[PDB]
């Protein structure tokens, strides 16, 4: 009927808060495994959505060293859109 964002087994950072809806049960799955939160996950996102659309071609490795601060962290977030059909690893 209405739509419905909530789960049963242990959430992480992205229960009781705002955003962790407007993520897909894939991209919901994808902060509950690298705690992290919604509006956050939301805006280092945004910036790789924004940076490779920009240009077009994309490398992970950039992001490694653009968004966050590390690598793990980037690196899951950037598999996703990488992986998926929103930027590129080029």
């Amino acid at each position: 009927g209405s739509n419905s964002g909530r789960r049963s087994a242990p959430p992480l950072n992205l229960t009781g808060l705002p955003g962790t809806e407007k993520l897909n049960e894939k991209e919901k799955e994808l902060c509950q495994v690298v705690r992290l939160v919604p509006g956050a996950y939301l805006e280092y996102k945004s910036a790789l959505l924004n940076e490779c659309h920009k240009q077009g071609g994309l490398r992970l490795a950039q992001a490694r060293a653009l968004i966050k601060i590390d690598v793990n962290k980037t690196r899951k977030i950037y598999d996703f859109l990488i992986r998926e059909g929103y930027i590129t690893k080029a």
